[PDB]
């Protein structure tokens, strides 16, 4: 029967992202100006903090964030997703064939009802170069 | 209630894969001869191009591709999944304990109704050696 | 409508994990003493072997295991998930910004009805240092 809530975004320098994502650092992304590719329900909404979870929406969430920045083919792409006190990370070695990275997660999210706390945060970068030619996709879906 | 469509494949030199996957290159996999491990519905079907999405099947898709080739324990395993104009990648450092790699994604797929365009494409390799001893699994499920 | 079965665990030295996870080796985790963060249904239960699948529960499973051990920022974090004869792996380069790793999978699980065979096994480590300051999360959900 599908899922009750979901949000899929496209993030780039033209769609709400920083003109240049600094090298070797992780600053959470303001997602208010991201392009909404698909939306289901009203429990997940973009904001300057990341992706907000509406009250009463505790449960299991499937999350994916990917990045391609074909001009940066060296170093490692660092990706991070946070929720409350938990944070999840991964490092993806860059190459000409894999100019970017991916992080996917199935996590349990407890919603306290404090908008500034109930938010999925996202960030990524390359540890050796700035990114100003990226296509980033962020999708989250409540599967239970 | 489960999902409406899903396909899980097992790909090897004995089940439709190349006798030898060339090193440091990414050629999309012909999946017509892959072993169907599990199948749900009729929206996702294997083909020479990858995994076809039937008309009217736009939505959210959960995808995973993994590989084990225990004889190749050096370099990085490069994995890639494509759909339309988007492509997702990841690099996984090889070791004797981790002789392979993994890429998982939750992406939104828009189905235009052009079989040759509406297809999930898959490819992987090792950046320093050819693979001729691999077990590859590819699973895709429409979750919304 | 959500999922029929799911289990989300929090594993640490205080919640059932080894006082010290040996370097460069993969020993499956005894999950009997892990903290149950969320539980759905009765098909997935923790045990000394990993996460048990109840009889009649064959199907598609979404799995994620993550680790953070902020004091170990070098080498690669090696993660592995096994089920029956299949095993899936990934390596995640460590850094101060990414002190850990992630592995996510959508796999098909055939349940034979042999408790000691129908179990998801988990293990991870750092290839250059022991881990005694970790927060590990393991979540599995039957999506079909």
């Amino acid at each position: 029967g599908g899922v009750t809530d979901a949000l899929s975004l496209m993030y780039s320098t033209s769609t709400g992202g920083p003109a240049s994502i600094a090298a070797n650092a992780l600053t959470d992304f303001d997602l208010s100006g991201a392009l909404t590719v698909n939306s289901v329900g009203t429990g997940l909404t973009k904001s300057a903090a990341g992706i907000q979870l509406a009250a009463g929406k505790s449960g299991l969430y499937q999350i994916t964030m990917t990045v391609k920045n074909n001009t940066v083919t060296t170093g490692n792409y660092l990706l991070r997703v946070k929720y409350g006190s938990s944070d999840f990370v991964v490092a993806c070695p860059a190459s000409s064939l894999t100019a970017g990275g991916t992080i996917s997660l199935l996590i349990y999210c407890n919603v306290l009802g404090v908008v500034s706390l109930d938010v999925l945060k996202f960030s990524l970068c390359n540890d050796g170069a700035a990114l100003s030619n990226y296509i980033i996709n962020i999708t989250a879906a409540k599967i239970n």
